[PDB]
């Protein structure tokens, strides 16, 4: 079973151009990815998918290793598709490119998750949140059964709290990992209403049938989504050292 | 394939106290659900599942059958599982005691998708509402997939409407149709966090993996929840007969 790691990077942001290099107490942010991805254990390959030359060079004059893929693509799993024709392999993990706190021992979690269970078509993670957190439309919220499944990915608060005191929430965090079979069957999956609605991309394989097993890890640190964020993530990468 | 319809009728009700004997044009409103039950087809028998000897009797003076059962039952499924090991079939069909406004064909409809497919464990109904409609926590929601199996269930208004204009709402009828080895073993399934917090019996179905599979059907009657909508209930009811 080989697995590859694979981390869209594309140059272009809304709120902050240029985002995979910017610094991070003293590595551009894209470099704190990658590293990472190269201490978790089972993976032959790790990538950078990028869009700019740029980014390509930065990774690598640190000795990374980059992939070039088209410039219009419209997310990261999109371009994910593109790498998977490129790269063989039977396992694909998905790693967030502004998601440097990213924790080695929770990407293998989700790897011997896939392993254990060969049948596993998605894996994600997630970790538990306050009530007062689950509010927020911006985070994502996953229910589960007792085999871990995911139900439904939602911005909405759920379980909603008919009896608050037995509500037990879950923010979802965006890594991923792939059988082959789904990635080679993707681009034909339609968008789905609960897609569009929730504007979360997760849903179009609920849709499908799809199964998508969660696993919960620990309280993940922040993402790279603002300035604000960013000085968040240097001053807490900093502190670490 | 024998199919038999449970009407489960607790008496109590913090707003409307003793809801199944509650008049509508002369009928107690179970009569009102027992005869619709009478009128689908391809079941064999129909009862109606009480802990309270006043339905009991209520239900023998229309001529109904009437079985006692637990008052610490749960859930109506729970109060169902007590029925099935007394009363044989194949599919069990639980019709809400406080919804007289239903339609005997959606309940053929749940009974045909059962037949249709002999592996699938419980059916349910489910029909198109608005967004305003769908904020209330009373009326539960639902979300389905491309084979209209049900993704999840809840109070709270899902989808969510990030981008609200392509928001679709289906709310949720509670009438039930299982296999009976999904009853044999309903009240030894572990606890479900979301059923316990949300207050919503089929959540123990999805927290074990069972699917449920919706089936849509026209904008519903209302229910006798609140003596607002009672009214309602009564008004429709008996401008029917006109
Ligand atoms: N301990 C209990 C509780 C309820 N019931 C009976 O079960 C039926 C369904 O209950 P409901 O409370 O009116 O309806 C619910 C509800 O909470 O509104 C139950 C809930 O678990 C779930 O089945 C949702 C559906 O999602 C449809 O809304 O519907 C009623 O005839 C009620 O008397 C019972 O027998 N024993
Ligand atoms: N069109 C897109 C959109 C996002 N992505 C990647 O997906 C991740 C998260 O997306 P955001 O730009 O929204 O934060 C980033 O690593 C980003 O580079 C991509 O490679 N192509
Ligand atoms: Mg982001
Ligand atoms: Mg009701």
């Amino acid at each position: 079973s080989k697995a590859v790691i694979v981390i869209p990077a594309r140059y272009g942001s809304s709120r902050l151009p240029g985002k995979p290099l910017l610094d991070i107490v003293g590595k551009p942010m894209i470099q704190h990815v990658y590293e990472r991805a190269l201490q978790v254990a089972g993976v032959a390959e790790v990538w950078v998918a990028t869009d700019d030359p740029r980014v390509e060079q930065a990774v690598q004059a640190f000795g990374g290793k980059a992939i070039m893929t088209r410039n219009d693509h419209e997310s990261g799993t999109d371009r994910l598709v593109e790498v998977m024709h490129k790269v063989e392999a039977d396992i694909y993990i998905n790693l967030q490119g502004d998601e440097p706190m990213i924790r080695p021992r929770d990407v293998e979690t989700l790897l011997q998750g896939m392993r254990d269970d060969p049948a596993l078509p998605v894996a994600t993670l997630c970790h538990a949140i306050s009530a007062a957190e689950a509010a927020e439309p911006s985070t994502v919220k996953v229910v589960v059964n007792t085999r871990q499944d995911a139900l439904y990915f939602s911005r909405s608060p759920i379980p909603y709290p008919r009896n608050a005191e037995k509500a037990r929430y879950l923010k979802h965090v965006g890594i991923y990992a792939y059988r082959r079979d789904v990635l080679q069957n993707y681009s034909q999956l339609p968008e789905s209403m609960p897609e569009q609605a929730e504007s979360l991309e997760q849903l179009r394989l609920m849709n499908a049938g799809i199964n998508i097993r969660t696993f919960e890890v620990a309280a993940t640190g922040p993402g790279v989504d603002t300035p604000a964020c960013l000085e968040k993530v240097r001053a807490l990468m900093a502190q670490e050292l």
